[PDB]
């Protein structure tokens, strides 16, 4: 019903897949949405596509300086952020024996410390504008499953959940909620181009319902968590995977 | 925007507290709602209060015969149920040493086997009408916490989550989701009559946010789970307690 | 090193499979072990097999009167119980549509309320003898997985975990711990004689390690929980399934 | 009865507190133990104290080069490692608003990526020697609780559990188990010197049992996980906190 009218949400890694699917929904919810991504072109293509409520600002979540610039510009245009959706991440396919310290470090830096960098700045910004924000970080259900071929990723995602829980309590007093969502396999654009695409049949088997997971499936849940209906929920993780795992 | 228009939802223990708060919200969602309760007067007082969307049918969830009659009548009026909200339960305050086999049996019979009796009939009804239903059972976050003075209740609630998970996979093939919600302390008409009321200050301390939990807090989340936004969620438990526990 | 010398442990459903495997181990730990079972012959065959550390006493965990008689006799012989292992349960294979109220009730009564009946009496007995006991209840990892063809069972097992958590806090002040173990598929006698036996190849696939689960695998863990090494652990659930699920 | 005789175990951060308590116990189990720590003097003081089964080798878990040197020397002396206990970590007390990118990075680097660096090398070493190893990583129950004043730490520890789960499946085929333990508040030498010490009375309240947590409490559990009794357990987290949280 355009419940999010008047609100400003930021989505990272929003140039495609789930991030984009989310930005699109929040916009449909009436919010003005900052489509952020490391891919400046994709970001602004996506915002053009979303259209009007959507504004593109490129940023590398793992770089402190571009994240500062990200938020500065948001403050200017909107006076601050009401909703933060930590979506940007690297989704690797790496056999255990290919897991380098180098690989490890990159995945951790983006998927994990990158989300702190942004959350640090974003919550500071809500706090400064006296807004009762919502933080929502996209994790993964690989954390519950111990999925193979992506150890650094599962660690980092474990990290994001840890972070989420501590943050919830850390920010409760500022009326800011912090939650996480664990998507199962989703037919984003990242997966379609990923060895991971080959796993749909096997994960479908393990699911209680039997479609292929779709970005809108996660977007529609983020939309709820960003809404007032989810006001009494903080520190929780929503698992969205057609019953792959039970949480 | 009345997304639940055309749908029929049944809420048990709906004469007051959370059940009523839920029936009220689902009606606001546009659904026609069967307000069911063991307290026939309260049920029908509550449906009068709700509106023309609400209809009262009294039933003891722990009695097979009254649950049969509950559903028969629903089939007649509506051709079947789309949404099931297992809310009816007994919320005891019993010191461990007062936990009788007798007390144990009563709590288990209603809070647990009573929810099976209804779910059995309700999902059969959806199934028979070829409706892609939603089951939502109200558990409790005492299951995560191991809360004292209510051991039978915590077992039964553990049971409802167990049930929920198995059911999810059991019904996935008929396009029926089954989920659960674990409310923390809520200032219901029930609680207000309980010694439990005295615990608000302590639980508020442990919460990340600092209000007293309110029935509308849980109703608003049930409303989401009943909606299409939650279509990719089955077998999961939503914990709603202002950050009391982290799930 | 016979750490359990001087201690008295009771194992229910101990005539075969895991219960027997456990009684055997606890006896090897030096404990005198009451082998209890509904099958009087099996129980006492098993105790004969185990040695002179083992004594057989038949009992139906779901019957309050035979449970009373069970413990009275134990008090006489040993002056009370130090360790309680709730093992006795019914392991069904029932398609959802065969799940009767009748089936439901039977499974709940034994697997769940039966374990309360015994735990009530057992912990009272420890308490009365001023013993700092250990309660250990065998659940199942189907509770984490939402395994199909056994809905009543998954609910009851959910219940036992609920019970366990509440009990931990309930008895902490009497220096009594209460824990639970969730075995995955185990090649016990009942499994071998049950449509469940056919699932070994599939569950082996999902396991991180690739043997068939063996009763000694669970017995060896119970032995630990019954020991002083596990003294700071209460309210927890040990999941033992070669990595089927991650808990 | 010295079950760990013949085995070689490495413990990091083993100069004091839990690490030392663990090294001591594993040695008592008969294992030859590498007492590793960033504090070379503490490490070798601790091994002198422990005994002749204990050997000290200093190393910074967060530095790849010293970790290489750590394991090379172990290979020389023992032909490789059978058991790995990731204990070394930084236990901070930082108010949210003091959480720097700089602070964040340090905690993540040691507590999380430092445990990868060691696990990478250690498991490679077991693998190379054809040994069916055990990995045990000490996390924290703050991950379940969302404890405040230590957000970077709670994230990292979340990460260690993530890592653990993925690793379990990653190494199951080489007969190597990987588990984690979540200690609650423990009265170690670090904690005694931390503003965390002041929290004992509060955490004691929330505990089901009411002592102050002791390093031996965790050591005795690690000992079990290192033993054959825990051979069917991989990808699991043992929570040891006197019932603070229920896992
Ligand atoms: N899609 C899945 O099946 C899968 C499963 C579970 C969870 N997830 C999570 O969902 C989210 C979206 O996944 P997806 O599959 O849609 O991803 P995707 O690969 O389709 O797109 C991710 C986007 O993130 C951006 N990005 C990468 N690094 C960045 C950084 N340094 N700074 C800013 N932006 C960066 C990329 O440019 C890309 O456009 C991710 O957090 C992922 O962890 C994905
Ligand atoms: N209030 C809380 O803090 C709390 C927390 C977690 C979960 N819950 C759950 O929420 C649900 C309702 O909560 P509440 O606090 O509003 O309870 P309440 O006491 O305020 O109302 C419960 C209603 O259930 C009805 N009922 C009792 N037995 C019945 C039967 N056999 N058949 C049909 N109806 C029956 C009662 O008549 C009553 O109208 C319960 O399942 C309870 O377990 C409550
Ligand atoms: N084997 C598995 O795949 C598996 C998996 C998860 C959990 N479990 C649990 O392990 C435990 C043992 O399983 P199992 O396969 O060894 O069982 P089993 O069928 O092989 O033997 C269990 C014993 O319990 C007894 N029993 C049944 N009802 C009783 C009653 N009311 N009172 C007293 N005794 C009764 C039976 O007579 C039998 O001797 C059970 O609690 C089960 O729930 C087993
Ligand atoms: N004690 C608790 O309340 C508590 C609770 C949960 C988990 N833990 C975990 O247990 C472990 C030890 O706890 P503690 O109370 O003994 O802390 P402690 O401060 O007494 O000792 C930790 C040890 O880690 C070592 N260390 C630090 N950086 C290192 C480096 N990079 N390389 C090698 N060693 C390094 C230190 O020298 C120290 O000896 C830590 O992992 C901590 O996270 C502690």
């Amino acid at each position: 019903t355009e419940r999010l009218a008047g609100k400003t949400a930021l989505v990272t890694g929003a140039a495609q897949g789930i991030g984009k699917a989310i930005a699109a929904r929040l916009a449909a919810d009436g919010a003005t949405v900052i489509v952020s991504d490391i891919n400046a072109e994709g970001a602004k293509a996506a915002a053009a596509s979303i259209g009007k409520k959507a504004r593109a600002i490129a940023a590398d979540i793992s770089d402190p300086g571009s994240v500062k610039a990200l938020f500065a510009e948001i403050q200017a245009l909107t006076g601050g952020i009401d909703i933060l959706v930590n979506n940007a991440s690297i989704v690797p396919f790496v056999a255990w024996d290919d897991v380098d310290l180098d690989h490890w470090r990159k995945i951790i830096d983006v998927n994990l410390t990158g989300t702190f960098i942004v959350t640090r700045a974003g919550t500071d910004q809500m706090r400064a504008a006296g807004k009762a924000g919502r933080v929502i970080s996209i994790a993964s259900n690989t954390f519950f499953a111990g999925t193979p071929n992506m150890a650094a990723y599962v660690a980092a995602k474990g990290g994001v959940i840890g972070f989420t829980r501590a943050l919830a309590t850390e920010l409760g007093k500022y009326n800011i909620t912090a939650n996480a969502v664990t998507p199962g396999l989703i037919e984003s654009d990242g997966v379609k181009a990923s060895p991971h695409n080959e796993a749909f049949g096997f994960v479908e088997m393990l699911q209680a319902m039997k479609g292929k997971g779709q970005p809108e499936h996660i977007a529609d849940v983020v939309s709820f968590l960003a809404s007032d209906d989810a006001r009494w929920i903080t520190g929780q993780t929503l698992n969205v995977d057609a019953g792959m795992v039970r949480h």
